[PDB]
Parts: structure tokens; sequence; C-alpha cells
């Protein structure tokens, strides 16, 4: 089975920039109950699937898509950030950011156009394209996960449900892309990115 | 208001490879439907626009995106063959294969899979991405056309409706894959190729 994951840092860890409240909600409820149906759901594709029911099996793809994606992007998310980041990444994948979006900064100006840019809920990703050999950009809808459904594999993800920020900036939303740029755990993403090496 | 193009070469140019009666029914009654429902629905839309109907624009946007992309596609497709074509493309564009790709034959593996990944009606395409500078290969469904709905510039398109193939090859969509590169226009795809740089 699978189950919800401690965060590294305490709720309010990332103040600011992302208060306690949201860190709160977000881990301890939308992540939860993710966790939770995928559980649920896996379960009974156990039975579906044993039973060589496919329409049962079928049926229960939105379901599972949804709440294992869940799952999957929240657990990626919560190691992408740290009370200890911010700033730029450095080595090799600073190379790569410079290389293939030409500055950080052009970098910056790219994944937060494809996080602004969703219409309704949604992610916004930088990945690694393993038949390319180079880094990419991708944004996805509601809990679509990037790897399950593009093959990139996920270096670093920024949450654009309403539930991610509306609590502390509103309809803001770029203001919440400003400031999660002060607590992204560039060691992490350069873990990440080292493992596609 | 929007016409048929003309063929480049007669129904039969491209035996053995593409037999001349597809050919024939593919110009003569596919694209010509497109075009005719094209120009039928642009005009709805323009009485729509002009009423502030958003309604009526919204609903026409299927038929607008299908027949236009038909339209589009297809008027590609044309150019993108000859009956002097076949062997490899050479200068720059054989570069950027090589760079983008590893070798043609490889690029070659990787426009064929794409194309037999259809699942349903679609197409294969070669195209550009100008914010990254380089080759990219991508698929569409039904007649979704490349740059309206991805940004990438068409190169070199595959048809992989049935109607493009099934007289001929019937249910063989990888036979009618390996005949269509003796057919191949690089002169006309290097031209596109040359238009982006
Ligand atoms: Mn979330
Ligand atoms: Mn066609």
């Amino acid at each position: 089975k699978h189950s919800l994951p401690d965060l590294p840092y305490d709720y309010g860890a990332l103040e600011p920039h992302i208060n306690a409240q949201i860190m709160q909600l977000h881990h301890s409820k939308h992540h939860a109950a993710y966790v939770n149906n995928l559980n649920v759901t896996e379960e009974k594709y156990q039975e579906a699937l044993a039973k060589g029911d496919v329409t049962a099996q079928i049926a229960l793809q939105p379901a599972l898509k949804f709440n294992g994606g869940g799952h999957i992007n929240h657990s990626i998310f919560w190691t992408n950030l740290s009370p200890n980041g911010g700033g730029e990444p450095k080595g090799e994948l600073l190379e790569a950011i410079k290389r293939d979006f030409g500055s950080f900064d052009k970098f910056k100006e790219k994944l937060t156009a494809a996080s602004v840019g969703v219409q309704g809920s949604g992610w916004g990703w930088l990945g690694f394209n393993k038949e390319r050999g180079h880094l990419q950009i991708a944004a996805c809808p509601n809990q679509d996960p990037l790897q399950g459904t593009t093959g990139l594999i996920p270096l670093l993800g920024i949450d654009v449900w309403e539930h991610a920020y509306y609590l502390q900036y509103k309809n803001v939303r770029p203001d919440y892309l400003k400031a999660i740029w002060n607590v992204i755990n560039w060691e992490n993403v350069t873990e990440r990115y080292m493992a596609c090496k």
C-alpha cells in the first residue's frame, strides 16, 4: 500500500513565501486524500483485472490517473522545496540550463510561462528527455503525471492548482510564481538530473 | 474563400508506392470536402463573430479545426511527395537530421514509430522548433494541424488515416510507411527547413 510521505520540513519552514496554513492543508488534506483514494482504486482494479472485466478496468482509469498522479506529483513537489533553497543551481545542471534555454533567467521565464499558462488546474514541469538527451519544459492538466503521460523524467514541478496559492495570493498566480523561486531545492533537482545521466 | 490546390503531379505519378486510385480519391474527394466545409464554417463564424455570439462561436470550433486542419495538412502533404523523390536529403537539413536524431536511419525509425503509433486517425510530423532552434518529431490526432496546436513548423507530414493507404495496403500500415520514403520530395522539405532559419 502507498503511504503519505512526511514533509522534510516544518509546515512553517517556507514562510513568508508559502505560508504555513497552505503547507498544512496541502500536505495533510489534499495529498492525504490522493494516497487513500489511490489505494481504494488500486484494490478495485485488482478485482476487475482478475475477472477479466475490461469495462470496469476502463471505467476506473480516471480515478487511477487522478489519484495516482496526485500522489506522484506532490511526492516530488515536497522534495523540490526547501528552507535551504532559492538561488541558482551549479555544476552540470546549471550548464544544461544555459545550454538548452540560453540562461538561467531565460529558463525561469519559460517555466513561469508554462505554469502561468495553465488554464484550470495543473502543473508546470522541468523535465529531462531521455531520447533526445536534453532538458525540456512541459505543462500538465489536473493531476496527470509527467512521466506517465509524456515520458519526460520529472526534475522540478510547480503546482498551479488554486489550492496551492489562493489563501495567500488569491487570484494573482504570478505573485505566487515570483515567490516560489525563493524556496526551490536546487540540491534535489540536481540529484534527479544526475540520476538521468 | 479557400480553394483546392492542383496536384503538382498526376494521380498515377507515385506508382507503385501509392496507387492512382488512392491519389485521385484523396485529392478530389477528401481534400475537396475539407475545403468545401471549411468555407462554410468560416462564413458561419463570421456571422457569429459580428453578432457577438460566443456560444455559436464555440460550437463551431470542432468543424473549424477539423476542416481547417484538413485543408492545411493535405496542402503540405501534396508538396512533400514527388515522382522524382526518394533517397536522402542533402546540405544542412541532412546535417540537422544527423545532429538532432543521430543518423538519417534513426530519424526514419523515429518518424515511422510515431506514425505507426497513432491510434485512430492522424498524422506523423517532422517539425521545427523555433524557440529551441531544432528539429522535433510529433504526432497529431485526426486533422489537428501541427502549427496551430503545437507551435512547431511543419516540414514533412505522413498521413496515417486509413484512406491514405487502405485500398492498397489494407491493415498493414507499416508496409505503407516503408513505401512512402521512395516518394518523399526532399527538395520541398529542405525549402521548408531553410525558410525557418
Ligand atoms: Mn496540489
Ligand atoms: Mn488524408
